[PDB]
C-alpha cells in the first residue's frame, strides 16, 4: 500500500503506506528509489525510529559515510546528531548543496526530525533540473559545458571561524586539506540522466571560462534563478517526519527563525561520486 | 472553541474551530481580527462557502469593494469569480502588494478555493513587518520617513495594453486616472501600529528622495530581502481552503506552475484607507 | 599631410592637416573615412568652420539629417544648434548610441565646438568594437546572434517629457511613431565588417531571446563592461575642436558638471541604414 | 606659480615652478593648498631625477621605502616600476593605495621616465566629489559607518601560487596584514573635507550592515564613486608628473599597452590613521 504524492509541479512527494522502522521489501525500495529519480525529495510523516532503523533504511539507497568530527550516534555511527543545544547550524540558512567542495559531493541524505519548537525552522529545497530546463535556450546553451570552481571558504570565512587560537588552527586545517576545485556547472544525474544547474551560494565561487566581471555578473543571476519560488518547495517539519533528498540535483535552505528554542534531527549521509 | 495555530514566527496562521459559513459571532470576529493584526494571513481548511456567505463573512472586517471589470458572482457581486476558462494571470507570479498605485489601497481581502489542479498553483505571503525589523538599524532609520512612487503601469505596460491607437488613448485615460503617486518607505499599520517596509515589486518605481541611480539599488536590495524565506510563508491549497490576509503589510506571489489547468478561486475585497 | 595621431588603442584618433571649412579632396574624404573605420572617433582641433562648411563637410560622408523639432541654423537646418542657454542636455549624460530606437540609426555625427565654460563638459567615447572582443568566448558565442528592442521612452519618460499638455502632446506622437523595436546585439559594421557590441543604457531595455529576469542581468553586465575605461577615451573640448565619430559602433557620454555655465555646439548627423 | 583647474570634480595642472630644484615655504604652501583643494596635481615638462623626486615629496610627508619593490639605491624611496622587470597589471583596478593598513598613504608623486606611443592613461577619482553627490539621506547613513579593507580582496591565496612554501608565505602575510576597519566617510585629516573611503581593490564590508544589504551598498558605492562625473583621465607624455592625495581618491591605471615598455618612478608619502 506504498503511496507517493507529489507536492509540486518542480519537486517533493509525500511517501505513506510503508514502514520504515523495519526492513522495507525489494519492492518498496525500488519504488522508493524511482520516487527519489522523479521527484527529488521524499517526505514521510509519523514515521518514528531509531539511529539503526535509520540507518538500516537508508544503506538500502548507498553507502554510508561517517563525519569524524560532528556529533555521532555512538551505537550507530552513521547516524550524525544535530542538537542546537550542542553545535552551531550556520552553514545551513543560506542556499546550499551539501558539500560541493569535495570531488565526489554527498549522493543525499535522510534526516529524522527527532525534537522541534512548536515552529519556525521550515527548510526548502529547489531543484536544479526544473531550474535548469527554465532557462532560456540561449543560456542553458552557453552554461551546458562550462565548469564553476566550488571552495568551502565560502561558506566558512576565516572571519566567523578563525576568531580565536583552536577555531584558527581548525580553519587552516581544514583549508589545507580541501583545495578549491571544479564541478561542471551543468551536471547530468549519473543514474537518470537528467541534467541539473549543479552551482550554489554557499560554495560555488566562480564560473572558470568567464572572466570574473562576467561570472559574478552570472553566478548573481543563476543564485537567483534557481530558488525561485517555481522550483522550490517548503517543508514545515514535525516531529517524526522523515527526509530523503537527492543532493546530486538540489540545493536546500534551513530557516534560521526558532533560537533560541531547540531542535534535534538525526542525519544519515549517503556518498556520492564524481558530478560529471 | 476557535484555534489559532501560528505556521510561522514572521507570519501566517492556521484557524479552526470556527464555521464561517454562517454568521459569526463577535467574539469570533474579534479573535480573527487579532489574528489578522498579528499574524497577518490567516488560512482556514475544509470551510466550504458561497458567494453570499464569502461575502457576510469579509464585510465583518470592513467595507467590500465591487470591482467594475473582472467577472464576478452577479447575485453577490463583491464576490470575484477568479478563473481559467474566465480570466489569464500575467500578473500574479511577480511579488506584489495589491493595488498600491491607489491612495488607499486595499486593506486586504478574503479568498476562496473552489476547483483546483491536483497540485502546483501555491501562493506564498511574506511580512513587510518582519522584513523592516530585520533590516540593521542604519537602513532602518534611514528609510523610515522616506517615500516611493507606486505605478500600474509597472505591472501594467503600454505594450500590454497593446497595439492600436484605441489602446494608446484607453490606457493614457487609466493612466490619467491613476497617475503615478507616493506612499511612506515604512508604513505604519493603522489599527496596530506596527511598522512595515511598504514597497512591492510589482508597482513601486522610485524611492523619492533617493537619485534614480541609488533608488534603482535600494529598491532591488528591498525587494530581494524582504522576499527571503525568513519572512515568507508557502500555502499549498486545497479545496474549500479560505485566506484572509492584510494588504496593508505584506506581499503575496502566485506560484506559475499549474497552467493550463484550471482553477478558480472566489475573491472579496476588503476597501483600505490612506496608508501613512 | 593628413597626419593621424592614435589615442588608444581601443578606439580615438586626433588629425591634422588637412583644412575643413573648405571642400577636402577625394583623397582626403578618403583617408578620413579609412580613419574612421579605424580608429571610429575623430578630432580635429583649432577647426573653425561655420554651419554651412560643417554641413558641405559632413555630407561628404553620408545624407545628412534635418531634425525635426530641435533649433538649427535657419540658412543650414542640416546643423543642429545646441546651445543650453535655450535647449536642456541633461540627457546626454548617460551611456547610449544615438538614436538607436530607429529602424535605421544615425551612421555618425560632426560636432562643432562653439563656446565652452571655461572647464568641465567633457564628452567619452567607447567602442563596441574592442568592448566584444574582450567578452570571453562563450559569452561573445551565446550573444552573436540575439536580438534587443531599443525604445525612446527609456531615455524619454512620461515622468519628465510628458508633464505639459504640449508635451505630452508631443511625446504620444513621438510614441506613436516610434514603438519598440530590434536590432542584433552584435553588429556587424556595413562597411568594415568589424563586429560591435550595439547595446547601450540609453534605449535598450531587452535581450528578446532571454527571459526578462535573464536579460536584466545580461544587460546590467554588458552596460558595465562596455563603458569600462580599456574601452574608452575622454575628450576635453577646446573652442572650434570638431569631433566626427561613427554611431554604428561607438557610444558616448556627455559630462553633465558645468552648468549653469553655456556651452553652445553645432551638430550634422549623419543618415544610417539597417544594422545586421 | 599658476595653478589650472582640468575639471570641476578634480585635478588641476600646475606650471611656473621648477621643482627639480628646491622650493620655497610659500611654494610649498601653494602647492599642498591646491592638492587640498584639487586632489590630483600634474605638471608637464617637469624632468627631474630621482634626488630631486625625494626632495620634493618630501616637502608633503616622510617618504616609504617599499620592502619589495625595486628602487632606486642611492635615493631607495624611489621606487621604479618598468614593465619590462616589474609586472602592474594590478594597477588596472580601481583602488586607493593599501587601505588595508591602518595608515594608508598619504599620497605619491610619479614621474614618467619612458611611455608608450599612445595607452596607459590613468584615471583618477575623487571621493569628496563623489560623497557630495549622494543624496542627502545616503549621505546621513553612511556618514559614521566602518568598513573592513582586506588585502586578501585583491591578493587571494591563488595569487601567491598552489605550493605548501606559497600557502605558508600568504599565511604569513596575513597575520602581518589582518583585515581592518576605516570610516566610510572619512574626514580628510587637514581640509576637514569628508570623501567616500571604500574602493572595490580592498573594501570587502560595511560593518553595521548585514551581508546581503553591504553587498548592495558597496556595489552601489563603487559604481557611483567612479562615474566620469567624479573622474579624471591622464594621458601622459615624458616628463609628467603626478602628485596625488591618496586619503581620497582613487585611482585606475589602464592595462592596454603590453608588450610596449612603460617606466614610472614613484615616491610614496606615509599617511596617518583615517577618521
Ligand atoms: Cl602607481
Ligand atoms: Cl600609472
Amino acid at each position: 500500500s506504498l503511496t507517493i504524492t507529489p507536492l509540486s509541479p518542480a519537486l517533493g512527494a509525500q511517501i505513506s503506506g510503508v514502514d520504515i522502522s523495519r526492513d522495507i521489501s525489494a519492492e518498496e525500495r525500488d519504488a522508493i528509489e524511482q520516487a527519489l529519480l522523479q521527484h527529488q525529495v521524499l517526505f514521510l510523516r509519523d514515521q518514528p525510529i531509531n539511529p539503526e532503523q535509520q540507518a538500516r533504511f537508508a544503506a538500502r539507497f548507498g553507502d554510508l559515510h561517517i563525519h569524524p568530527i560532528y556529533p555521532n550516534v555512538p551505537d550507530t555511527p552513521q547516524v550524525l546528531v544535530l542538537d542546537t543545544a550542542v553545535t552551531d547550524v550556520r552553514d545551513n540558512a543560506v542556499w546550499h548543496t551539501d558539500v560541493t567542495f569535495l570531488p565526489t559531493p554527498a549522493l543525499g541524505a535522510v534526516l529524522s526530525a527527532k525534537q522541534l519548537p512548536a515552529y519556525g525552522g521550515d527548510t526548502l529545497w529547489a531543484s536544479g533540473i526544473a531550474a535548469f530546463e527554465a532557462l532560456s535556450a540561449p543560456l542553458r546553451e552557453m552554461l551546458d559545458g562550462l565548469t564553476a570552481t566550488h571552495d568551502f571558504t565560502k561558506s566558512f570565512p576565516l572571519e566567523r571561524f578563525g576568531t580565536t587560537p583552536q577555531d584558527l588552527a581548525r580553519w587552516e586545517a581544514t583549508r589545507r586539506n580541501n583545495p578549491p576545485l571544479s564541478h561542471p556547472v551543468v551536471r547530468t544525474h549519473p543514474v537518470s540522466g537528467r541534467k541539473a544547474l549543479f552551482v550554489n551560494e554557499g560554495f560555488t565561487t566562480r564560473i572558470n571560462e568567464l572572466s570574473e566581471l562576467e561570472s559574478d555578473a552570472l553566478l548573481r543571476l543563476l543564485f537567483a534563478h534557481a530558488t525561485r519560488p517555481e522550483f522550490s518547495i517548503r517543508w514545515r517539519w514535525q516531529e517524526n517526519d522523515v527526509a530523503f533528498w537527492d543532493n546530486r540535483v538540489t540545493q536546500h535552505f534551513a530557516v534560521d527563525d526558532y533560537r533560541p528554542n531547540r531542535r534535534v534531527m538525526h542525519r544519515a549521509t549517503i556518498l556520492g561520486d564524481a558530478p560529471f
